[PDB]
């Protein structure tokens, strides 16, 4: 797997910023992670963690896995990176997201991901509180 530039266009919740990649602005959808919906409990808090560290970051990477990299929405499916922190693993660390949607051909980083799960959950944060 390797990082690829973008630029934030803007945060949208907690799983989901639309970036510019290679020139061409596009909603993209972060892998192997499910966000609650900002209308449900630890929506709007997923969301403002999300959009700050995107936006504070200096530099936003994308790296695609090795399976599909559009999603049936014709959004971009991707780990992305805020100054080489995976946002990601970030949200699922601070119990903000459940490690879910594992398909088989992009699940790259899914031991690392329920890593950071199982931490959230035995220091019972937010969503596991
Ligand atoms: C994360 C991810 C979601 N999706 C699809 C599954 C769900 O379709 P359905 O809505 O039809 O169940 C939807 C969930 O996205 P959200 O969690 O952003 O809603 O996105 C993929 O197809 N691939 C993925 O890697
Ligand atoms: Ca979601």
């Amino acid at each position: 797997l390797h990082k690829e530039p973008a630029t934030l266009i803007k945060a949208i919740d907690g799983d989901t910023r639309k970036l510019m990649y290679k020139g061409q602005p596009m909603t993209f959808r972060d892998l192997l992670v499910d966000t609650p919906e900002f209308n449900e409990k630890y929506g709007p808090e997923a969301s403002a963690f999300t959009k700050k560290m995107v936006e504070n970051a200096k530099k936003i990477e994308v790296e695609f896995d090795k399976g599909q990299r559009t999603d049936k929405y014709g959004r971009g499916l991707a780990y992305i990176y805020a100054d080489g922190k995976m946002v990601n693993e970030a949200l699922v660390r601070q119990g903000l997201a459940k490690v879910a949607y594992v398909y088989k051909g992009n699940n790259t980083h899914e031991q690392l991901l329920r890593k950071a799960e199982a931490q959230a959950k035995k220091e019972k944060l937010n969503i596991w509180s």
